[PDB]
């Protein structure tokens, strides 16, 4: 639950799966910054009606995208380098020349 500003601001390029499901949140570019990414998919989880409705700081993603992208039934929205590590396994860090 914090991760460095510098680290925030790394430009990444999402997988196809990622990408596809940043897209369809309003999303549009190719390249992001990771706030974008973390900003997005917070969107699609409140769109998807993933969040726990009993607001038990869980996040339910079996047999959606989401479950697929990451690799998990559920994780906590408490965890924020562990959500970083699931993301970071579904996209390209830019090179910077
Ligand atoms: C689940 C709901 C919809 C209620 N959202 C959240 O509670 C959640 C959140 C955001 C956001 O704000 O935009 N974006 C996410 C993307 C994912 Cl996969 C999971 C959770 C979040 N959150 C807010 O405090 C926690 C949070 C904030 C960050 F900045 C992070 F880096 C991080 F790992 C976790």
């Amino acid at each position: 639950m914090q991760i460095p500003a510098s680290e925030q601001e790394t430009l990444v390029r999402p997988k196809p799966l990622l990408l596809k499901l940043l897209k369809s949140v309003g999303a549009q570019k190719d390249t992001y910054t990771m706030k974008e990414v973390l900003f997005y998919l917070g969107q699609y989880i409140m769109t998807k009606r993933l969040y726990d409705e009993k607001q038990q700081h869980i996040v339910y993603c079996s047999n959606d995208l989401l479950g697929d992208l990451f690799g998990v039934p559920s994780f906590s929205v408490k965890e924020h380098r562990k959500i970083y590590t699931m993301i970071y396994r579904n996209l390209v860090v830019v090179n910077q020349q």
